[PDB]
DNA sequence: GTCGG
DNA sequence: GCTGATGCGCA
DNA sequence: CCGACGGCGCATCAGC
């Protein structure tokens, strides 16, 4: 793609910042400036060109001006050269490994892949079986597994009972033709800002996916939202597919539109859109647009029947999900 | 690290 | 047991 | 200049 030097060192300066530094708000600034650079139409020429777009500042400016001269970073160079920095940045890479988490390992001495084999004690239940799955997950699945994955699911949900709508969001219903992970919203009438008229709904659906072997582990789990891994099956004397990561997410069903525009994504684009609204004085969240009052507070939700009406209050004009991408 | 006020 | 803070995950 | 910077679910731990 056609600034992707930049953008990859701008990522990879990010990711630094996060796991490392720990300082979220670099880590911010980063992605939010490779993200408007990765949009941009042209071939970057200079540093002060980019320096016109909105959120590259100086900093990444110079930084630009040292890529394109050097065709690579020295700040960079020298943190790949850092054992401690390039360690934290791999433990960071399990799911269930944080920043926080991966300094305190690194400090124990654990700073590989056999280190944490050879420490399992050592792992929470998400952290084992981040490690466990730790090279499917980086694994990406193509459109056509995840075809195949969204009519398991939609299927099964069917037969639990037939009011469940399910979804599938994330990239996958931004058109693109691989996703990191499978991404569900659920919906059932019984389930509503007002009232939960029914319990354990989406155990009923979890316990229903583990029954056909579909969902195989589970990294955390509560009354709205699953998290865990999940694989297709494979064909007599094929190779397993890969395990795979799903979220799925319920979500009351008169707050479909603010839960599908959240669970489409992309996570950068959810996060200036909501930004975008604060300074027309609303606020965005997975439930409900609401204004901001004179003082600062959010008054009450705003009928919203379409993810269009959405855009119309804080005066954006409609992005279909697959111009929602970085 | 960046930016609007 | 609770609550509040924090880590880590999601888009 | 600076302080503002999306929003939240679940797991875990500290303090009661
Ligand atoms: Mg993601
Ligand atoms: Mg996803
Ligand atoms: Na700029
Ligand atoms: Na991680
Ligand atoms: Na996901």
């Amino acid at each position: 793609t056609l600034n992707g030097g930049i953008t990859d060192m701008l990522t990879e300066l990010a990711n630094f910042e996060k796991n490392v530094s720990q300082a979220i708000h670099k880590y911010n600034a980063y992605r939010k400036a490779a993200s408007v650079i990765a949009k941009y139409p042209h071939k970057i020429k200079s540093g002060a060109e980019a320096k016109k777009l909105p959120g590259v500042g100086t900093k990444i400016a110079e930084k630009i001006d040292e890529f394109l001269a050097t065709g690579k970073l020295r700040k960079l160079e020298k943190i790949r050269q850092d054992d401690t920095s390039s360690s934290i940045n791999f433990l960071t890479r399990v799911s269930g490994i944080g920043p926080s988490a991966a300094r305190k390992f690194v400090d124990e001495g654990i700073k590989t892949l056999e280190d944490l084999r050879k420490n399992e004690d050592k792992l929470n239940h998400h952290q084992r079986i981040g490690l466990k799955y730790f090279g499917d997950f980086e694994k990406r699945i193509p459109r056509e597994e995840m075809l195949q994955m969204q009519d398991i699911v939609l299927n099964e949900v069917k037969k639990v009972d037939s009011e469940y709508i399910a979804t599938v969001c994330g990239s996958f219903r931004r058109g693109a033709e691989s996703s990191g992970d499978m991404d569900v919203l659920l919906t059932h009438p019984s389930f509503t800002s007002e009232s939960t008229k029914q319990p354990k709904l989406l155990h009923q659906v979890v316990e229903q996916l583990q029954k056909v072997h579909f969902i195989t582990d589970t990294l955390s789990k509560g009354e709205t939202k699953f998290m865990g891994v999940c694989q297709l099956p494979s064909k007599n004397d094929e190779k397993e597919y890969p395990h795979r990561r799903i979220d799925i997410r319920l979500i009351p069903k008169d707050q479909y539109y603010c839960g599908v525009l959240y669970f489409t994504g992309s996570d950068i684009f959810n996060k200036n859109m909501r930004a975008h609204a604060l300074e027309k004085g609303f606020t965005i969240n997975e439930y409900t647009i609401r204004p901001l009052g004179v003082t600062g507070v959010a008054g009450e939700p705003l009928p919203v029947d379409s993810e269009k009406d959405i855009f119309d209050y804080i005066q954006w004009k409609y992005r279909e999900p697959k111009d929602r991408s970085e």
